[PDB]
């Protein structure tokens, strides 16, 4: 919960801390899969998902 | 070590915090592999291991 998720120009997902701006490439081990969604989530397909 | 491991009704492994009951599915990235076993470990086969 200490990381922020954003998107670069090429629409790749990146993570950064909030203490300093040190962006890194988001991988599949950085996420937890849950049943429901949210209205504030970003919509993406399996093609654009993190590797 | 802040998470508790348990089994759901379909014999699938789940992890939850001990501050609130917020269960989530356990993945292989959540585990550390060691040589030995204790007597209080659940017996399982490679087939029924977390995805
Ligand atoms: C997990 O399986 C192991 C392997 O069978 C069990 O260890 C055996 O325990 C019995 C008593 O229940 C002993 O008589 C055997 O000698 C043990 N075998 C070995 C190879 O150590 C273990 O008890 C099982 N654990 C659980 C929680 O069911
Ligand atoms: C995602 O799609 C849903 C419908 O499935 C829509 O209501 C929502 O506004 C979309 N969200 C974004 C961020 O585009």
């Amino acid at each position: 919960v200490q990381l922020t998720l954003f998107r670069n120009l090429d629409d790749k997902f990146y993570l950064t801390p909030r203490t300093m701006y040190q962006p890194r490439v988001a991988t599949i081990s950085d996420f937890v899969q849950i049943e429901g969604c949210d209205v504030l989530f970003v919509n993406a397909t399996v093609i654009e998902l993190p590797g």
